[PDB]
């Protein structure tokens, strides 16, 4: 099946920025024709730890600024809600609806992003089991979602760290299509790039149907997640390595 | 001020409950003059494991049973609100606006609850760190909240499991009044009843500001938290008990 | 029932530190005359994390010098084994053999224990669970001992720290008398000394056979958990809160 | 040096059970001829939950089956200690003495493991963090160790589950040879198997310099850790997909 690879700025810092990057996403996906890309960024970051960090430029903004991403490149987009009213105006650009680990269990929202006909894609909560998930699925079918993925982002460990219980893809693939978040499981909520890598290629080792990686120009003048967020210079390397690993060992992919 | 103690039936499944409920918690009010009593039920379960699960029945019959409750008993209220535009339509009756544990991190509802100039009671997320709480109060301060209360519910430990770190409690008085929730403490996401006792006992014996118990006429019947709802008849016992712990241990709580 | 303090310096740092904080112990013995004291020092800290930690003056040293403080004061004395063989030489002081958490399940050593026909205390290791300590309790009831007690010293909580889990109390009680270690419980394995006093008033009010304090005349000198060990001068202030929160909560501590 | 292989049946429930194990990794040992393998049980189960449960049949009797094993088929062996006594008697036959997780901060069994001159592999402590390795290294090469291997294990994540934190792996190697053990690290302390393979394919896929496994002719019928010890006829293919996985994935091991 075609491997599946989210990835773009955390936030919509300006339409620029997305052009940027969507660019060499779009380099890459002329490159890497077994993958099917899909760029990512919220046009709102509703969950700061600080009411004095940066949130977006607005739902209306960040719309139209996906919008040119997906005129100009041709890329499919995704992008995450927070409240159940922004289903229907994001999903006139959003081939994938993301909803955001915190609010994984809110069921107006899942359902109001699975009445709209596109793909929805939920971030495991890091409060969640993976076998909790079965519920999250079952909403969503409930709501009519026919396309649904499940985010393996970290589970709370301890205060201020997460980790990645790698036994989630094989149970949550049960389900519904598993996607890595190779970014925000390494995060220290409220030593993480340097993991990024290593984790990522335990996940396909493991077996995925895609990964979601945040990527920024320059990540150190990233105005959210500058600490994850991958150079966009190594985003090809890391692709390709990945798909390596994914073909060697596919063979011994477990049925589910 | 005085302790607080907010007790109530989790779901309102029909004002009918409510009256029952709000009967006895006023008789209680009467009897222990030095506590403050608000009176709480959920409009609606928003964030239900299972699609087939109890919500509620709607927002308008519940602010209307909560009504009830306050002009027929002269109580406070206190309820939970789950998107922005609820907070408006529920303040018109809740002297107290709930944010959920899983939405402590959502900047509009925070804000949103502020703005009706209304006392804000934050559940501490399963996934935030005591001193993570800081940030929280900060957002209702800059939103023009001025009665702040952080309430204690557990934090995920392990899977569908929920552990309570007493700790929390003096480092968040630091910045808010403290709340224990006795009966979510011990629920395990996803034996329970029989360590509320036990732990209520704790977390007087450390020192809170307040404590927060679901109570129902015969909890095996609720069509929510059916597991850990206090029985009415126990509730003038384990009111008495915390009182008479709390008097002796107040002498030792520690200054901020 | 009477109730039992364990409370000393953590290691033997000379038998003339002893012979101080024993002083105080039996001055408080003659105080607390419904409180059965037990003097506890290590004649060996087998654990260290570092290699160049002070570990002790040996076995031999260390049980001349409780045998001091034992026939001085005549208070009971208790401290812990690392191996089989040590269970015989620390008897012939030991009124009560202390188990490390770290060696909780290493059979042998807690038979060497039983048949001692001394009393038996076992700390609670880090990794178990509650109901884990069941079989702990088996093992010293098949060796011989017929006065065991549970030792509650935190659980592993993420990286670094340990959680209290009070429900463990009312559990490991089902099998054996329970003693709350008030000073290693807030440790921060490989924002401390400010929990003990709290932590320790939980513990009595959710209801306990007694509580374990390590206390040094100067703990900013103390070779081994300095950053734990309560000031000397402490000791009789927190000894008659807690028995102040025992006697008032105790009406309601529940039959197991 | 080789990726090494360490395998055997988890107890040594006869020296007959070790001779048929042993035939099968002598076959697999001359058929990949790059890796370096050790014959693995243990003479002792010295920390079994149950006072019922199978520990051995002494370590005499055990040392002269490794004995017959090494003889037989000239495989190098480990097995483990837990009391220092032990070391010395064991490292006649044990090319690498092995040291329990729940003994790796035991200062005197680690100096009498390092002590013999034999090769050293640590089982990390469910309660360690990564870094609070370093110590252990420290106190082996104290001790005049010159072969230092730490293995992973898993990390206790809530009552009665481990969870494999791979970050451990690259933080390790700054200071010793790493290992991972494929079979405890999906054993609930007190749904196992079928996570096995899928994790061991990470361990490879994220880098470490060998696995551990305890296979058996017919686990069902084990006497220890029936729950997870590996078929034998199963262990050649999971070999071969770890090398072919390493042979891919070791172009983008970190450095260091």
């Amino acid at each position: 099946e075609k491997f599946l690879v989210i990835a773009g700025p955390c936030a919509i810092e300006s339409e620029e920025l997305l052009l940027k990057v969507g660019e060499e996403i779009k380099r890459l996906s002329e490159k890497f024709k077994e993958v099917e890309f899909v760029f990512k960024s919220s046009f709102d970051k509703a969950n700061r730890s600080s009411i004095h960090s940066f949130r977006g430029h607005g739902l209306e903004y960040g719309v139209k600024a996906l919008r040119k991403v997906k005129e100009e490149f041709g890329l499919k987009i995704t992008t995450d809600i927070h409240e159940s009213w922004q289903a229907e105006p994001v999903a006139e650009v959003a081939d994938i609806i993301q909803i955001p680990a915190f609010l994984c269990r809110q069921t107006d929202l899942l359902l109001a992003a699975a009445k709209t006909g596109r793909a929805v894609n939920v971030k495991k909560g890091q409060f969640l089991a993976p076998w909790d998930t079965k519920n999250v699925v079952e909403k969503l079918k409930f709501g009519g979602a026919k396309e649904i993925y499940l985010t393996e982002r970290g589970t709370t460990f301890g205060y201020n760290n997460l980790v990645v219980d790698f036994r989630s893809l094989p149970i949550m693939k049960q389900w519904a299509k598993v996607i890595y978040d190779a970014t925000h499981s390494v995060q220290l909520p409220g030593g993480m790039r340097e993991f990024i890598f290593p984790l990522i290629r335990a996940a396909v080792a493991v077996g995925c149907d895609g990964v979601f990686m945040e990527t920024h120009p320059e990540p150190e003048k990233a105005l959210s997640d500058a600490s994850t967020q991958l150079p966009l210079s190594q985003l090809e390397g890391i692709i390709e390595a990945i798909l390596e690993i994914r073909e060697v060992a596919s063979k011994y992919y477990e049925t589910i």
